[PDB]
């Protein structure tokens, strides 16, 4: 069996064997998860390897490499370069981005990252367009669907984002002071029917190759640079999903802040939708293969559908990150405790509003303005 | 080793039937040029084989065999039994149904087939449910999507049903007397935008394993029996598609008839929707895996979505069959010529109305009553 877990030594040996170094090197394992090692080798390099836990298939490393390379074809400046990949060893050798900070960390420290939304909006519009039926011959697209089928990672999302938070399930994790509001959600038939439909779309709508986990902890940032990483959840899913999960995580950071310190984030939500729409639209007009593409009003109705699902998926992400298994540092580190519970209540209520009202919003401004009203 | 595909003849077809262990006479009775259908007698047997030669791979035989077997697990009384299949030779050995008549032929001859809609409604509700995410564990369903990926047959449909009739494309085929009305369709931006969305759903909504070409020429019928055949177009697609294609073909036959003779067809349109809804609903109650399934109103909204798409897909089928490459004998055999033109103009008009107004109908009766008024 060809798979063997690497260490700092064999990681160095792999790097030299690839001719990526002469080589005089030091290696430190710097990963923060329990299912991947990330080896930093210092010119520098990163080698990421999936571990079986021996649980989750090491096949996600094939998806991740393939996803990163595909993203690199259209937005090379917004993803790490890949130098080597191997499915059997479950390895991706890629560009070192140690000079950057994970965006969630920076944002909690109070960095504002002026270009974050412009860069992520571009990432969203080009990646989501160029792997769609709008951009690709349909027989080609259908092969990519097979190639990026991701049953085990999709299973995590289907459960965590779309199901468990809405019921009294074992995976949930919330303070007992939130229970009155949590049980309010559980008893809300109409929001749950809506969460069901959004889930159905997640299950069935193979529109493009999505990132599948595009939150602020999956992005590197500094003043001038942005890089998206860790596309292990990539599969063919709804266009609105990456847009919505990103947006929710900007709202999650706003909720961790107070007063006028929230404005940079509200500005990020506006600018990211704006940039997504502009970017998707330029691509659509330049590169669409569809005979229907140029019919007046078709791009518009298409964007309206993506906008609506995006808001619904943001609602689920807001709710999921508050009371489910996998939380965010933005909410969990708010102090004092009573203030934390207050803001977590607001994440629940705004997420609910987003799900229920998603088709009523006409612009991103309506979304921002409604959120601001609720969180006053 | 070597390539194993070889075209069968009447002799080698008999030799295979005996080698399988299943004094004989053989006649090839196929009506297309892409398949041979060998009838073997004395008890009887059918052997279908794909021909390589619209050039089309023999891979469709693999789809068809596996689609037939899957349909048979839930509705064995509504599909021919499969005794043997082989992907390399591209053969399906199946139950003889020569005591039955192709439904389109029988309907044009004036057969009414009292149970046709009862039987097709059940086929529709059970096949479409039990292969969906509602019925299957999502990891299981996702592998069935790979297995029934059908790029070439889908390409036919995406072109013929959803694209070509709506523009001045070379595949179209209509009398020059229809041109004023045909060009009216081509210039209709708002209906084309809706055809585009219906297509997008065909391209992207992997909800269930559908038959993909369920018209009246794909069904065997007698007074007491119904059998669905030729699921070569099978893939993971929108639930409403089979429902809508079938419905459109009942309306196509109605248009070929006059006056009081149309009523058994209108009753079939009503009964097939009713029975589909009943059958799908019973299945939903008894066999859903979804925690969301029994939330009051969710089955209802789900059926409303299927109903809407089904009417829009019916619109496309009505138009497609009238002016596209592949016509229907119901319309093309209408006499005299001017009557044929009149009825073909109405198929275009009702199809357009179906596409445009699909979300405004509340019941199947609404659909039947609008059709009746348009074809007075
Ligand atoms: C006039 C007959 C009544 C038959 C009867 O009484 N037999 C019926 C029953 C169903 C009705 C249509 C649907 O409602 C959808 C739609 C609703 C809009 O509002 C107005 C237009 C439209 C096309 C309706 C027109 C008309 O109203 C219909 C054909
Ligand atoms: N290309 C890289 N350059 C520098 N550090 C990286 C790089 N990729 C990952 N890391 C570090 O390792 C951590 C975990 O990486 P990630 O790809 O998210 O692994 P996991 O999928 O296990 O979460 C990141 O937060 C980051 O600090
Ligand atoms: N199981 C069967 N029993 C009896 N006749 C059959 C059977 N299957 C097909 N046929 C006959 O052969 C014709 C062609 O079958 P079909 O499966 O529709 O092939 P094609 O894909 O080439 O149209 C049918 O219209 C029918 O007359
Ligand atoms: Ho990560
Ligand atoms: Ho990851
Ligand atoms: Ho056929
Ligand atoms: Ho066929």
């Amino acid at each position: 069996p060809l798979y063997e877990t690497l260490n700092e030594s064999s990681a160095v040996a792999l790097a030299v064997k690839l001719g990526l170094f002469p080589s005089t090197l030091t290696c430190q394992e710097i990963g923060d998860g329990n299912l991947n090692y990330v080896f930093h080798i210092y010119r520098a390099l990163i080698i990421k390897q999936a571990v079986p836990y021996a649980p989750l298939t090491i096949d996600r490393a094939r998806i991740e490499s393939s996803a990163l390379i595909r993203q690199g074809e259209h937005v090379p400046h917004l993803v790490p370069r890949v130098f080597y990949s191997d499915t059997e060893m479950a390895v991706t050798v890629m560009e070192d981005l140690s000079h950057l900070k994970i965006a969630r960390k920076g944002l909690i420290e109070g960095e504002n990252y002026p270009h974050l939304s412009q860069h992520i909006g571009e990432f969203l519009g080009k990646t989501l367009f160029y792997s769609s039926d709008y951009a690709l011959e349909p027989k080609v697209k259908k092969q990519l669907v097979k190639q990026f089928t991701n049953p085990e990672l999709c299973d995590i999302t289907e459960r965590l984002v779309f199901t468990d938070p809405f019921f009294d399930h074992d995976t949930n994790d919330f303070e007992e002071e939130l229970r009155p509001f949590v049980e309010k959600l559980w008893n809300n038939d109409s929001v749950k029917i809506e969460a069901a439909k959004l889930k159905k779309s997640f299950l069935t709508s193979a529109e493009t190759l999505i990132h599948g986990d595009l939150h602020t902890g999956s992005i590197f940032a500094s003043e001038h640079e942005t890089k998206v990483i860790d596309p292990e959840f990539a599969f063919y899913g709804p266009i609105g999903f990456d847009v919505g999960q990103f947006i929710a995580n900007l709202f999650l950071n706003a909720l961790s802040r107070d007063g006028a310190d929230r404005e940079p984030l509200y500005e990020h939500v506006n600018q990211v939708w704006e940039t997504f729409e502009e970017t998707f639209s330029e691509a659509w007009q330049k590169d669409s293969l569809d005979v229907y593409a140029n019919i007046d009003g078709y791009l518009t109705d298409t964007l309206s559908h993506i906008f609506e699902e995006a808001i619904g998926f943001a609602g689920c992400e807001l709710i999921r990150r508050t009371i489910g298994l996998a939380h965010v540092a933005d909410l969990d580190t708010i102090v004092p405790f009573d203030k934390r519970i207050g803001r977590k209540r607001l994440a629940l209520e705004t997420g609910t509003a987003f799900i229920e009202k998603r088709s009523e919003f006409k612009t991103i401004t309506d979304v921002i303005e409604l959120f601001k009203l609720l969180v006053k």
